[PDB]
């Protein structure tokens, strides 16, 4: 086996450079005569197996310019010999997290990046899937500013009928990008959770800093309400959950901070769209198609060039012992043999 730095056993993928977290390496593709990214996955806890299968099932079903594809999957010919799985993807120079650490974005780059995020999200949502962890780290970029959404480990089939839960239920997705209803009464099974996260990304593109950098579960909601202000009577009436409603009523009144005061340089159309993505009430929050159609994106908007999914996930993929998930992972990866 080739050792990277330990076993990283991948025929047609010759040259090799390490790059972060199993482990990830750049390599050269001898069929396609391009460098590629290869993720070594060794998942066979139950947690890692459910995540792995879900991500493979989703990525293999999706085909879209603004969603990372799976080029290849390397594994053993038998379940017995299958210990690791290698996932081959397009090599992308950077991500939006790394870009925003060092580079101011022009309004034209902001607009183009936001257009590609929403065009990929339109496809995702059309497949009845929620990403549930959209953040700068999960938006890959190449040297010509093509953007691809990655990391479907926390994705779920949408289920708005079963989205209700108790106050401060545990949640896994990244704190700073979590919609306020996650902290109040939501399992994150509605499409409006992804639109909130895109709004947070747009704000981050405008200022090179997270707009809601909460230190904890409730601090995150306080950061949100410090900008949005206290929710209206009507938005609180939508919260039936008593502990969540009473929590909101316990908070000091806060006035809205206008977007143009936070972002005095920003295009006013960008701020009008930001406002509509970062709406407290998920029912009033803009839908992905409405965001695409917003005036800020008018230079790009083309519904005939914004495809929807051929094969949406009609039903939940249910939780299964490891042995079954390993077997599922084996079957799902069979086409690359």
């Amino acid at each position: 086996a080739a050792a990277a730095a330990q076993v990283f056993d991948v025929p047609r993928y010759t040259n090799l450079s390490y790059i972060g977290e199993g482990m990830v390496c750049s390599a050269y593709d001898n069929l396609n005569k391009v460098r590629v990214a290869i993720k070594k996955i060794s998942p066979f806890h139950q947690t890692y197996c459910q995540r792995t299968l879900r991500e493979i099932k989703i990525l293999l079903r999706f085909r879209h310019e603004n969603i990372i594809g799976i080029n290849d999957i390397i594994r053993a010919p038998t379940i017995e010999q299958m210990k690791d799985v290698y996932i081959v993807q397009d090599l992308m120079e950077t991500d939006l997290y790394k870009l925003l650490k060092t580079q101011h974005l022009s309004n034209d780059h902001i607009c183009y990046f936001l257009y590609q995020i929403l065009r990929g999200l339109k496809y995702i949502h059309s497949a009845n899937v929620l990403h549930r962890d959209l953040k700068p780290s999960n938006l890959l970029l190449n040297t010509t500013c093509d953007l691809k959404i990655c990391d479907f480990g926390l994705a779920r089939v949408a289920d708005p009928d079963h989205d209700h839960t108790g106050f401060l239920t545990e949640y896994v997705a990244t704190r700073w990008y979590r919609a306020p209803e996650i902290m109040l009464n939501s399992k994150g099974y509605t499409k409006s959770i992804d639109i909130w996260s895109v709004g947070c990304i747009l704000a981050e593109m405008l200022s090179n800093r997270p707009i809601f950098p909460g230190t904890d579960h409730l601090d995150q909601l306080n950061h949100i309400l410090g900008i949005l202000g206290s929710p209206s009577q009507e938005d609180l009436n939508c919260i039936i959950n008593l502990k969540a409603r009473n929590y909101l009523l316990s908070l000091p009144h806060k006035n809205k901070v206008p977007w143009n005061r936070l972002f005095p340089n920003a295009d006013s159309k960008a701020l009008d769209l930001l406002d509509k993505m970062l709406t407290f009430n998920p029912h009033k929050r803009i839908e992905v198609e409405q965001a695409l159609a917003h005036p800020y994106l008018e230079q790009y908007y083309d519904p005939s060039d914004e495809p929807i999914a051929e094969a949406p996930f009609k039903f939940d993929m249910e939780l299964l012992p490891k042995e079954k998930l390993k077997e599922l992972i084996f079957e799902e990866t069979a086409r690359f043999q």
